[PDB]
């Protein structure tokens, strides 16, 4: 259970590395798996960043049902421009929720943690979790996508 890092570290804001090839496959890299996975069921997410950890990888974990996924280097393509306001939290920003705007529909790509490419369209909350988890390989937490501050609030009061 390593510790979830909180909006206001510099860690966060990091553009992440990509994964190297060298790991693929390795117990390094499974190990860091493990953790994550340990992590995001100890508090309940249903998706973690390896930046959240603080771990400077492109590598992210996720899975109204959405698979089981480790997903490393990822690209996201929109496939139109059909948007969607849902409600987002986050787990580096204990007790709070916004509504966010994201594309409705995706092309995500990317390797599995043995080097096999992944290549899914996918919609609705399944395309949200993997924008969500993707923002923060870019130093991006939801509030910085806001646009409807009226939606934004602490999750005792909302
Ligand atoms: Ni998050």
């Amino acid at each position: 259970i390593r510790e979830i890092l909180k909006m206001g570290d510099e860690r966060l804001l990091r553009i992440a590395q990509p994964v190297p090839s060298e790991l693929l496959g390795s117990e390094e890299l499974q190990r860091l798996i493990d953790d994550m996975f340990e992590t995001m069921h100890h508090v309940g997410g249903v998706g973690l960043a390896a930046p959240q950890i603080g771990v400077d990888l492109q590598l992210v974990i996720f899975g109204p049902a959405v698979p089981p996924t480790i997903l490393l280097n990822p690209r996201i393509t929109p496939l139109d421009d059909e948007m969607e306001e849902g409600w987002e939290g986050c787990l580096s920003v204990p007790g709070l929720r916004g509504a966010v705007s994201r594309h409705r529909r995706i092309r995500y790509q990317g390797l599995d943690p043995q080097g096999q490419p992944i290549d899914r369209s996918v919609e609705g909350f399944h395309a949200r979790v993997v924008q969500h988890e993707c923002d923060h390989l870019i130093g991006r937490l939801y509030p910085s996508r806001i646009t409807d501050f009226s939606k934004f609030g602490f999750t005792e009061v909302l």
